[PDB]
């Protein structure tokens, strides 16, 4: 028996579940509210300079996972690219993640690796930092771009979400640990369409998700965000949201990809020069975007989910909610509340995919979720 | 017909030249005076550390050739690899070649891109029409404050002479970049064989049609055996030196080991005319994707090539030349025999330019077999 599965989104989660399933037979309708595919993922070439622009911000594929790296080629061609961050700040510009190059830069010195452990271990001694890193490193990288970023004081607890960067005292400023890191040649929009090509997924743009609609589908999966589909009945979520105030220079705006500002007196958090992502391609045009963050609010699409203990609480309240649903699953990072990458957004739709097609011939029920969240 | 072959050599010109051969029928004899193979590209693991040291000179792979990048991707696994060379001088650390982030932390600003191309073009002095020597495209593009911090001490230290006496060729080959990009090579393919540049002319020599013997000279006698010889030995030495020698520079790996990251990169070059070695390497980093503890480091030193040192690179001035021009002069006599490689035809060579040389070799002696002609001495222009 095909199954007839209703997809909510055409983003990652949305097309690889989607793929995964019509493949094996089953009836799919993929929608989104959006009027493109992609999600968060998609991007398009501006028709002035012909830039391929990263619509929702930069965009870097990067995985140990060496099946979601074969799967992806399946789909594109990928190019191979490291990102490689730099950030002004003090009238001085630095090579990001913080390595053996922005600490000697930094301190004006000529530091082996060695000796800067010995250097850094001294000048240490909000909380994480003043130990292990010192004030005057603390001040220049960390305060002002967190405050801009997450929008509270660095007094209020880290230990988690700035543990996603590297603290290297090599030479070594690829952003990523990653075995593999690229760049698809096409773009991801190609790359979702070339994954949504099959005959039995029937996909439609702006078109919203409607609980009506469930009684009409074996089975739901569902990758817009938790509070939303419950009509945000305890509260709203916490988000962070991002304004983008794109530009077009003639010439090479800045000389990478991606440039962090530190210093808190910069309204914007980064520019991001969209063609140095395209190195195989030569423009005389540059498509550009000031990166300015926020509170995530009513209107606004949500970015980064901060996770602070309030918003556990609220969660565990939407959680306990869909623990007790029967035809749908909850996906994705908007689904399950988590900051999650392309590469374990993929890793993770190819096992719900899998999960549920075991589901089936075994004859049990699906579970709502796949991966843990309580 | 097979042909009986003598390859005089085996790094990547005999390897190459041999295999072509021995893929068409021929009977190749492959020997090479070393008691291994790999020529200079020869590498090998350390005792104590098992660190994969290229005990010639680092060794990174890059071509736009894709027919060349096909063939070494044949015999090994090519990993990615991006030499971001560093550099030390003036009490503080740097990153090669020359590029936007060279030039704000070495003039203290936060230019862009545009900026940074009008504050060298104050700097340079555009009254050079054309730079002849090495000096004069310094101060033409760069300017005297870079020059004399980044390339002066260097050249010096490499080439034994003022800059002032050295072609301009030698630095045109790098153009100051105004962007962000460390890589220190433009080219398109670029990376390090996984289980390094031996295993993978092991894999080259690896053919039914060939013996290889080491620890075995070259002896003139030998010619008369054979339907041709390949040689890749240096010009000189094969007429016995008789002019003299070609000058070289040659280079001395000084060892040593570091329980831990000595320096945190591949290369570190020292800018300063005042520290005595060109630069350090650390060969871990050259296998990124391998795990050591202990770590092989190497201090180089520059200095003209004696009698008995190892020849790295060719002076190649008007007297080297003169002299060259002797021995061609009695090479284009010779009725069975061609000189390959750098060391055959005294330039300096990539391992890709190498290797089409090669196949460009061995593909002009099967051509000439179909149509019963002479095969040159050479098959690359040296006059
Ligand atoms: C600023 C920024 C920058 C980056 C990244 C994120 C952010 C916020 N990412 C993360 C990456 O974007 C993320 O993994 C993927 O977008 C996840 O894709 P999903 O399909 O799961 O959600 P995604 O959010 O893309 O898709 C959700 C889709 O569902 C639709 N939808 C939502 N609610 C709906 C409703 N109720 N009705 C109908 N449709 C609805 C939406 O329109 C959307 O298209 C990233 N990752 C990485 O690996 N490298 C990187 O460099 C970056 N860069
Ligand atoms: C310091 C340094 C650093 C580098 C490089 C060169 C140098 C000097 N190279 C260049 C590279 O080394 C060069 O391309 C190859 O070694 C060429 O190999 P051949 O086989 O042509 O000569 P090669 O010199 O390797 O081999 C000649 C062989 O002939 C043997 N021989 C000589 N006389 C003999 C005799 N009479 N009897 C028997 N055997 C004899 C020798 O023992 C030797 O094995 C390089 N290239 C690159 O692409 N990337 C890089 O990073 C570098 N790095
Ligand atoms: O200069 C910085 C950068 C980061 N942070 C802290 O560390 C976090 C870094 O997180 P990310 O860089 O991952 O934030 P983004 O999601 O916006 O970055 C995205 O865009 C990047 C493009 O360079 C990469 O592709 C990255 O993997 C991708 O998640 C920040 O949120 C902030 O908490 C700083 O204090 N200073
Ligand atoms: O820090 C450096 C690096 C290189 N060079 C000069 O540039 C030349 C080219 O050097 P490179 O190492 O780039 O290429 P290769 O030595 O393999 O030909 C050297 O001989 C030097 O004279 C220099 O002056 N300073």
């Amino acid at each position: 028996k095909s199954k007839k599965i209703l997809i909510v989104g055409a983003g990652f989660s949305g097309a690889v579940i989607g793929r995964q399933l019509a493949e094996k037979g089953h009836q799919v309708h993929i929608i989104d509210q959006r009027d493109h595919i992609g999600g968060n993922s998609y991007d398009a070439r501006d028709s002035e300079t012909n830039v391929m622009v990263h619509v929702y911000g930069p965009h870097i594929f990067h995985t140990d996972n060496e099946t979601v790296w074969n799967y992806i080629n399946k789909h594109a061609e990928m190019m191979p690219y490291v990102n490689r961050v730099k950030a002004t700040v003090n009238g001085q510009v630095f090579s990001l993640p913080i390595n053996l190059h922005t600490i000697n830069q930094f301190f004006s010195k000529t530091c082996s690796p060695d000796e800067a452990r010995a250097l850094i271990a001294e000048k240490g001694d909000e909380e994480q930092a003043l130990r292990f890193i010192g004030k005057e490193l603390y001040e220049a990288f960390f305060k002002g771009y967190t405050i801009k970023q997450w929008g509270m004081q660095p007094s209020e607890l880290p230990a988690s979400i700035l543990k996603r960067l590297p603290v290297r005292f090599n030479y070594d400023d690829n952003y990523f640990n990653h075995k593999f890191q690229g760049m698809p040649k096409c773009g991801y929009t190609q790359m979702i369409k070339s994954i949504l090509n099959h005959e039995n997924i029937k996909v439609d743009l702006q078109r919203e998700f409607i609980v009506d609609e469930r009684t009409h589908y074996d089975h739901v999966f569902y990758s817009g965000p938790l509070d939303a589909f419950y009509g945000y009945q305890y509260g709203r979520l916490g988000y962070r949201t991002l304004d983008f105030k794109k530009f077009i220079y003639q010439g090479d705006y800045q000389g990478c990809a991606v440039m962090n500002y530190c210093s808190v007196d910069v309204p914007y958090t980064r520019i991001t020069e969209h063609k140095y992502f395209s190195p195989w391609e030569q423009h005389d045009g540059s498509v550009c975007y000031k990166e300015y963050s926020r509170a995530c609010e009513e209107n606004d699409i949500p970015y980064y989910p901060i996770r602070q203990m309030g918003e556990m609480a609220l969660l565990e309240k939407y959680l306990s909610l869909a623990e007790n649903e029967t035809n749908i699953t909850f996906v994705g990072r908007l689904g399950t509340y988590r900051y999650l990458d392309m590469d374990v957004t993929i890793a993770e739709a190819l096992k719900t995919a899998e999960v549920y097609l075991n589901s089936l011939t075994d004859n049990q029920p699906m579970p709502v979720f796949t991966v843990s969240v309580g």
